């Protein structure tokens, strides 16, 4: 119950407190799709939590 | 020697107050690509600077 949503697909190093660190072709878990193109996620490896820019993840088939 | 360097290509819109805001096409000076793939640039378009995550802009070849 509950699964993974994303994928990353582009390498994120954070440089502020609530960004969520990506590496390529991490699972994610994405909670939110805010309004301002930036994602509140759980990355599955790492099992970090933050928010990433939209377009370093792309959408997992159900 | 301020020619264009970059254009974005997805949209990017700061949450962070040291970042630069993107429209998709806005051309860019990056003057700086960070180790920890970040850009640092001037957008042409707005004229504002601040960086950006950098797989949110290609590099133009003219």
């Amino acid at each position: 119950g509950s699964e993974q949503t994303h994928r990353a697909i582009f390498r994120f190093v954070p440089r502020h407190e609530d960004e969520l660190e990506l590496e390529v072709d991490d699972p994610l878990l994405v909670e939110l799709q805010a309004e301002d193109y930036w994602y509140e996620a759980y990355n599955m490896r790492t099992g970090a939590r933050g928010v990433f820019p939209a377009y370093y993840a792309i959408e997992v088939t159900k």
